[PDB]
């Protein structure tokens, strides 16, 4: 099977004046390409997927693909949708525009059957040829794909090679990875990117590293090592922001994190995102500052 | 403030050969009115709103504002978004296909913050004239809209006339009913229609009305004419179909029993929906026996 692991970005998606910042984007992903990371999620949960226009989902994966020509960073593009017909379609437009891989979430909102998330998956994976990795998030999608309908789908579609997880379920990760060790379990979960990767989880898709890139890079290749003791040492380290970027709703913090960070030009999000708190934006602003932020 | 209450049923949305069977839907809801309904509900997640075409959404809303035009039956138009630009289009189509008002869910998947769902639904309101009725459905959305939202968003915007509960919380509809008892609070919960119309509810809107219209009629009109003895009787009795109803997740197993009712031609759905399992099949159709079905 073709995989795409290591550590990984779920790309934020800067507004100016309620356009996509395509320089900022750009400039985003070009900081993380030189800061160790080893491949990009574009328009994703995290990149607000949800409330982006198929030009501007379609153009943010052609910049992704563009700005990573050249480089062993792999472009793994955001592919999901609650109805499959869609699901296949931006599956085929990825593959089309030159993503490396495709993520794609679970169905969310109509809680579809394990029956129905095979069908599903199965949609997906027999209509484009780039490797797929199934994506698991039970508190966004109002369903969750058993470690059953998981595992059968890694071994009945060729293209589908493992799974990110952000079920914040320990149990579900040995799990998976016990009865069968040849996928690849993806950390969809900062706070906890260690305790999945030392059970055999082979990546990362993070938040977290939108702001500090090198120290998830660190953290994952530490780990993938058996450098256990520095992998755990970042895991402990990065806690206090792992944990302060969920103040809120993801991206909500990040979004904040990055601006504070003088990263991006403006705080706009597309509703109904919105920018957080007084208090919280307090919270976000101290625990920065315990970390060293790179810029471009 | 104008309101669209009492008896209401999210109208399944029947396919032929993956196309929506037109006058099914229009011979569906003709048989609700002539039923007892005081309103239909197209295009919502009983309609399986979320993999419909905008073509076959808004062919719909026609179909559903033609067929109850002479009656006194109203159309509540499913008009609902994770994205605010895209659940305002809904709007204002909906108003503009004839729709005497909308219910809007909250947004899913995106999980935006109370303020953020207080400003997404601000923005549909100060949109359109129809009245608006929120929809509450945690398990499906990965979101709650408080009570102090609830109740900020009734009285700031005019239109906006109550919420649809379905979150199996009578205590957040006494918190509701307590402090802001001039609202519209709707039953999303077949199986408590009656406790949530004895605590004050004014409406339901049904799923289990797709297959007994006239037993969730008579139970909504006994309750709103304060007969609570026969509303509870018809509650009780309809709880074994009530829960039957979701063995599975809505609408695949009312669908299954309209098929096997022979209300519906084809037992299609669009993916990642699906057919029940065989096990559930025969659960739905020996429950189904007990009750009384009425036809066309
Ligand atoms: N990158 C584009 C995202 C927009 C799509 C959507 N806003 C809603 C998805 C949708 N399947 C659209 C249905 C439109 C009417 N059938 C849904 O709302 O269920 C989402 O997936 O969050
Ligand atoms: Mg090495």
């Amino acid at each position: 099977k073709n995989i795409i692991i290591g550590a990984m970005t779920a790309l934020i998606t800067p507004f100016k004046n309620g356009k996509v910042d395509e320089q900022s984007y750009a400039r985003l992903i070009k900081r993380q390409i030189e800061n160790g990371i080893d491949a990009v999620v574009p328009v994703g949960t995290t990149g607000e997927s949800a409330t982006l226009t198929h030009e501007e989902a379609r153009t943010c994966i052609e910049i992704a693909v563009e700005t990573c020509k050249g480089t062993k960073v792999k472009v793994l593009a955001g592919a999901g949708s609650n109805a499959t017909h869609e699901a296949v379609g931006l599956a085929k437009f990825a593959k089309e525009h030159g993503a490396d891989g495709i993520l794609s979430v679970a169905p969310y909102y109509n809680k579809p059957t394990q029956q129905g998330l095979y069908e599903h998956y199965k949609a997906i994976a027999q209509s484009v040829d780039i490797p797929v990795l199934l994506y698991n998030v039970p508190g966004r999608t109002g369903c969750e794909i058993s470690t059953d309908t998981i595992i059968k789908l890694f071994r009945d579609c060729e293209n589908i090679y493992g799974v990110k997880e952000a079920s914040g379920n320990i149990d579900k990760c040995v799990d998976l990875l016990a009865h069968e060790p040849r996928m690849m379990l993806i950390s969809g979960e900062d706070a906890i990117n260690y305790p999945i990767l030392s059970n055999g989880g082979k990546g990362v898709i993070s938040v977290t590293s939108n702001l500090l890139p090198d120290m998830i890079s660190a953290l994952t290749h530490f780990a993938l090592d058996e450098n256990y003791k520095e992998a755990k040492k970042i895991n402990d380290e990065l806690y206090n922001i792992n944990k302060i970027l969920f103040c809120e709703s993801n991206p909500i913090p990040i979004k904040t994190a990055m601006y504070l960070a003088g990263l991006i030009e403006s705080l706009e999000f597309r509703l109904p995102l919105c920018s957080p708190s007084k208090e919280n934006f307090a919270k976000i602003e101290e625990v920065m500052k315990k970390y060293k932020i790179k810029g471009f």
